[PDB]
């Protein structure tokens, strides 16, 4: 599924990641443009063999099981292809477990490189929230 930016922020909002530690909704609106241009469907290779996966490219290094990353975790308890449904539920939960561990949202390349420090309340300018 390719969100709509305002359907994706009303999305976010619902499952709670509106200030969530701290993080603004405008934060997780421009980390997910970044990370997969708002596509649940989105993959993508690391250098060390490990994927990333979903809207908010979550890396199986540590968060998830894709059955091909060898000396990896899966903190969240779940198959990376569960990060790629159309429920963003999965990518939600999972990403309030990786905000949560002590680096926030620097986690997330994409937010420390093109959103921090940034006027993010622009992604969310003009949606019924
Ligand atoms: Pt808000
Ligand atoms: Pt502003």
């Amino acid at each position: 599924k390719v969100f709509g930016r305002c359907e994706l922020a009303a999305a976010m909002k619902r499952h709670g990641l509106d200030n969530y530690r701290g993080y603004s909704l405008g934060n997780w609106v421009c980390a997910a443009k970044f990370e997969s241009n708002f596509n649940t469907q989105a993959t993508n290779r690391n250098t060390d063999g490990s994927t990333d996966y979903g809207i908010l490219q979550i890396n199986s290094r540590w968060w998830c099981n894709d059955g091909r990353t060898p000396g990896s975790r899966n903190l969240c308890n779940i198959p990376c292809s569960a990060l790629l449904s159309s429920d963003i539920t999965a990518s939600v939960n999972c990403a309030k477990k990786i905000v949560s561990d002590g680096n926030g949202m620097n986690a997330w390349v994409a937010w420390r490189n093109r959103c921090k420090g940034t006027d993010v309340q622009a992604w969310i300018r003009g949606c019924r929230l």
